[PDB]
This record gives C-alpha cells, sequence and structure tokens, in this order.
C-alpha cells in the first residue's frame, strides 16, 4: 500500500496541468518519471496559480513568451522589471506576484522567495499544505473565500496523497531552491 507518485499525478490533476509540469522540467532535464515528488510540487503550484488567477497568468509558459509577457507589460506600465520571472501579473494593484506552495515552514518558505528575488515591488504569497499562507505586507489581495477554496484544494491533494501512502516522502522531500 504504497502507490505510485507518478500515477497519482496523471489521475489527480486536470491535464492540461500535467502536460505543463511536464514540459517545464523536461526543460531543465529532470524526468517526471522519475523526480516525482517534484512531479507533483510543479502540478500543485501550477493548479494556485491558475486557481488564483485581473490577472495575466506567467508561469506555465514557454520561457520565450513568458519573458516577452514579463516585457511587454513593464514596458507598457512603470513596472520594474523582474530579475526572475514571476508568477502572475496583478492589473489592479499593478505588480508581479510570486507565489509559493509549500511542505515547510512558510515564514521560511517566503524568506528564501524574497531573498531570491531582491524586489521592493514584487507581490509575494506563500499558502502551504497545512493551511498557513503569509502574504507581502499582510495583504492577501484575493478574499477570504476565494483564499479558503485555495487552501481547501490543498488539504484535498494531501489527504488524496495520503491515501496512497505518498504523502510522508512528498512533505519531507523539499529542499531550498
Ligand atoms: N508551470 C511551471 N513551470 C515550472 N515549474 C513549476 C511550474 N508550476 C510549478 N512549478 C514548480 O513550483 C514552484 C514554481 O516555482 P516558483 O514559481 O519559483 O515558486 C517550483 O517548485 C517549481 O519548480
Ligand atoms: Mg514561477
Amino acid at each position: 500500500p504504497l502507490g505510485s507518485m507518478e500515477d497519482f499525478v496523471r489521475q489527480c490533476f486536470n491535464p492540461m496541468i500535467v502536460e505543463l509540469a511536464e514540459k517545464a522540467m523536461k526543460e531543465y532535464g529532470e524526468d517526471p518519471k522519475i523526480e516525482t515528488n517534484k512531479f507533483a510540487a510543479i502540478c500543485t503550484h501550477l493548479e494556485v496559480c491558475f486557481m488564483y488567477s485581473r490577472f495575466e497568468i506567467i508561469e506555465g509558459r514557454d520561457r520565450t513568451m513568458a519573458w516577452t509577457v514579463v516585457n511587454s507589460i513593464c514596458n507598457t506600465t512603470g513596472v520594474e522589471k523582474p530579475k526572475f520571472l514571476p508568477d502572475l501579473y496583478d492589473y489592479k494593484e499593478n505588480r508581479f506576484i510570486e507565489i509559493g506552495v509549500t511542505r515547510r515552514e512558510v515564514h521560511t518558505y517566503y524568506l528564501e522567495k524574497a531573498n531570491k528575488i531582491k524586489s521592493e515591488k514584487t507581490h509575494i504569497h506563500i499558502f502551504s499544505f497545512t493551511g498557513e499562507e503569509m502574504a507581502t505586507k499582510a495583504d492577501y489581495t484575493l478574499d477570504e473565500e476565494s483564499r479558503a477554496r485555495i487552501k481547501t484544494r490543498l488539504f484535498t491533494i494531501r489527504q488524496e496523497m495520503a491515501s496512497r501512502g505518498l504523502w510522508d516522502s512528498f512533505r519531507q522531500s523539499e529542499r531550498g531552491e
């Protein structure tokens, strides 16, 4: 009763999500059949981006199209150009957003992300599988039920992993970037 994380991924995520995630892994020479906890994390983070998004999706795009979209927004608006390539753009609050989904402590992950991107303008919003969240300046952007729907989906993933004996490994395998 330990299942295959690959089979879980292909069965419990939307195929559009799985295909984007495989595309993203193959781009970096990681194999979805091998690095399966990573495959699941990737799909989960994609699904959160899509649920969160008013918003232009950046994550999930081919890197040349993602930078085209970033540059196009930056040279249309005032906005500072990110050094990395965020997840979303918010046309309302006029800023890029980095979304994180973590199996570690949310403050730890948040500050890792803040330290990587070194931006005063890009908003960071971190979700955990425990239902904890942390967002830049305690500005949460979306309303309560929209964030609750994201947390609920995270719990559903976790329980469905547990059901297959996949949670233990998945939850223990996250490293710093
Ligand atoms: N569409 C995607 N393309 C590449 N990596 C992704 C995608 N969705 C999720 N991920 C993974 O989920 C997190 C996304 O990276 P970041 O956008 O820096 O939080 C990292 O764990 C990524 O490797
Ligand atoms: Mg991203």
